[PDB]
């Protein structure tokens, strides 16, 4: 058996942030982040189960409150690269994998732009069977990338 042909899609999001790349990367790579995601994204989760210490290889099983699609998926931290401030997170079970998608990968790259500024360059690459393209296209957006970037940016910048 050969696995079916697929089409590749890549979507991109950028956020300019008035803090250093080191400051922003500190949050994206904090091993404690996974377990504190419900603080970071209030009311988003029905359930969150973490297997691992928060570093590379950690698996997160995320269940969302009703009215969200997806309702549940597992993700894994594939890369947490300190030298390039590059994080990769793969959807490994559930979510869009139950809607004709065979590969789904989020990449976040925190790029310095000046002494106290950076840009958070977030992207999603997915591979989708051709008859599911029109069905998944409106569902897979930069929304979740933006939500994370916005929440991290605000955590670093704001002063309660």
């Amino acid at each position: 058996i050969n696995q079916v042909s697929t089409v590749t899609k890549v979507i991109h999001h950028e956020l300019e942030v008035a803090a250093s790349a080191d400051d922003i990367w500190t949050v994206y790579s904090w091993p404690g982040l996974a377990k504190h995601l419900p603080d970071l994204l209030p009311g988003a989760f029905e359930k969150l189960e973490i297997i691992g210490d928060g570093g590379v290889g950690t698996i997160l099983d995320m269940t969302f409150v009703p009215g969200e699609f997806p309702h549940e998926y597992k993700e894994k931290f594939i890369l947490v690269d300190n030298e390039h401030r590059l994080k990769k997170v793969q959807m490994i079970e559930g979510g869009y994998l139950d809607l004709g998608v065979t590969y789904y990968m989020d990449t976040i790259h925190v790029v310095p732009t000046g002494k106290d500024s950076c840009v958070i360059k977030s992207s999603t690459e997915y591979h989708v069977k051709p008859e599911f393209v029109k069905i998944v296209e409106p569902l897979i957006t930069t929304g979740p990338l933006a939500a994370m970037a916005d929440a991290i940016s605000k955590l670093v910048l704001e002063h309660k």
